[PDB]
């Protein structure tokens, strides 16, 4: 993957003081944007909406797996479980907490699924039977934000991100019924408003999934976008900074985002 005319994602990319990943392609045509996106970034979060992709790939097999009630304790709760605590008495389906996990980016939802799973490994390979082999998830939620750079456990690139994300909510990857839940969870996300999302024309239906690690400037978004009349767009912005003091920029994704979507 290449871009002849990058010198804007460059100068963004200074502006900022770290480094941005960004591929998109517009699946219509076939053209894609690019830059860095051959390069690792952490996941943070944006690793709930492949858990939720895998967990409907199961749901394939095992009837009834998204219905089935889980009653977890207070100590699942990690920081940032908004749908959790709040459903704590009552606990969770598996669909549910799927849900909670790609729309509110909740941890212990996260951590629960990822036990139904087999673990961060359950989770990598699941991404691995789909053909995506950069894909690596290695430690549970808090643990996996630590974003060192360098590190490359708990990373992908913005281009696998983008290309499993086409598989799973517009190829082959899910049945029809899992794929359309799927992508009805992206549509439903509430954290994504500042980044891809303020990118879009509002007349252009989105789904997105947001990930924040809290560290070294670290912060993305992915998206699936249905232009009018059109074959659908999905991209991918990652970014990471060289301090762990640094800030993670929203308003850094959503300009890339709009650089992305301007050259398609
Ligand atoms: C430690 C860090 C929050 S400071 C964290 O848990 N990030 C996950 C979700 C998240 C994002 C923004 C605020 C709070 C939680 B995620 O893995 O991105």
């Amino acid at each position: 993957s290449t871009n002849l005319v990058a010198e804007p994602f460059a100068k963004l990319e200074q502006d900022f003081g770290g480094s941005i990943g960004v591929y998109a392609m517009d699946t219509g045509s076939g053209a894609t944007v690019s830059y860095r996106a051959e390069e690792r970034f952490p996941l943070c979060s944006s690793f709930k909406g492949f858990l939720a992709a895998a967990v409907l790939a199961r749901s394939q097999q095992q009837a009834g797996l998204l219905d089935t009630p889980i009653r977890y304790g207070k100590n699942a709760l990690v920081p940032w479980s908004p749908i959790s605590e709040k459903y704590l008495t009552t606990g969770m389906t598996v669909a549910e907490l799927s849900a909670a996990a790609v729309q509110y980016s909740d941890n212990a939802a996260a951590n629960l699924l990822l036990k139904e799973l087999g673990g961060p490994a359950g989770l990598t390979a699941f991404m691995r039977s789909i053909g995506d082999t950069t894909f690596r998830l290695d430690r549970w939620e808090l643990e996996l934000n630590s974003a060192i750079p360098g590190d490359a456990r708990d990373t992908s690139s913005p281009r696998a991100v983008t290309e499993s994300l086409q598989k799973l909510t517009l190829g082959s990857a899910l049945a029809a019924p899992q794929r359309q839940q799927f992508v009805d969870w992206l549509k439903g996300n509430t954290t994504g408003n500042h980044r891809i999302r303020a990118a879009v024309p509002a007349d252009w239906a989105v789904g997105d999934k947001t990930g924040t690690c809290g560290v070294y400037g670290t912060a993305n978004d992915y998206a699936v976008v249905w232009p009018t009349g059109r074959a659908p767009i999905v991209l991918a912005v990652y970014t990471r900074a060289p301090n762990k003091d640094d800030k993670h920029s929203e308003a850094v994704i959503a300009a890339a985002a709009r650089l992305a979507l301007e050259g398609l």
